């Protein structure tokens, strides 16, 4: 599923994520617009032989099993295709458990170059919240 903006920040609001760990809900759909095109069904491999997966990009070096990323972790305790769902609750709840490992957002790339330091409330503008 291709979320709109609105879509997806509304969905992320209701599962928790407007400030969770104090980071206000436009820097989620920030990340999740430059890691995925606001795509569920994304996936991108890595030149390690992992993975990452879904609307966050999670990687399957640490977070999901994928089945052929060898010893990688699964500390979400998923399979990585549950985070290609239309359902976005396990990429979030997941998501929940990166931010709080003492990185924060950091843990995103894109997040770093592309949305930390802009304003980021403009990617909520307008929205019905
Ligand atoms: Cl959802
Ligand atoms: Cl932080
Ligand atoms: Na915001
Ligand atoms: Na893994």
């Amino acid at each position: 599923k291709v979320f709109g903006r609105c879509e997806l920040a509304a969905a992320m609001k209701r599962h928790g994520l407007d400030n969770y760990r104090g980071y206000s809900l436009g820097n989620w759909v920030c990340a999740a617009k430059f890691e995925s095109n606001f795509n569920t069904q994304a996936t991108n491999r890595n030149t390690d032989g992992s993975t990452d997966y879904g609307i966050l990009q999670i990687n399957s070096r640490w977070w999901c099993n994928d089945g052929r990323t060898p010893g990688s972790r699964n500390l979400c305790n998923i399979p990585c295709s549950a985070l290609l769902s239309s359902d976005i609750t396990a990429s979030v709840n997941c998501a929940k458990k990166i931010v709080s490992d003492g990185n924060g957002m950091n843990a995103w790339v894109a997040w770093r170059n592309r949305c930390k330091g802009t304003d980021v409330q403009a990617w909520i503008r307008g929205c019905r919240l």
